[PDB]
């Protein structure tokens, strides 16, 4: 797997962000994690939804460099969103969210599951620390 550079356009919510990637504007969905939503008509703002979005936004807005990491499977979902691991100054946004109790590890789908163990360890620790979603 290899990291590629990208530029923040807009953070949309905790797990969806609009980037500039290879000269084009593109929406990315964070691989392997599910944050609570602030969007949905049936839903509204779920618990920790706003927390999760502000975390993603701040982390990316304050970075010196952002990189995207594609996994080994398909790279776009049925909605046209890129599927990736996002890094802010070398720190994986996807893991940070999970380590802080702001996201659950998603239903995983082979072969897009390279960082699955890693995230699952941070999730267990977050649960143990009873953080946010785990409180």
């Amino acid at each position: 797997l290899h990291k590629e550079p990208a530029t923040l356009i807009k953070a949309i919510d905790g797990d969806t962000v609009k980037l500039m990637y290879k000269g084009q504007p593109m929406t990315f969905r964070l691989l392997l994690v599910d944050t609570p939503e602030t969007k949905h008509p049936k839903k509204g703002v779920e618990k920790y939804g706003p927390e999760a979005s502000a975390f993603t936004k701040k982390m990316l807005e304050n970075a010196k460099k952002i990189e995207v990491e594609f996994d080994k499977g398909q790279r776009t979902d049925k909605y046209g969103r890129g599927l990736a691991y996002l890094y802010a100054d070398g720190k994986m946004v996807n893991e940070a969210l999970v380590r802080q109790g702001l996201a659950k590890v998603a239903y995983v789908y082979k072969p897009n599951n390279t960082h699955e163990q890693h995230l699952r360890k941070s999730e267990a620790q977050a649960k143990k620390e009873k953080l946010n979603i785990w409180s």
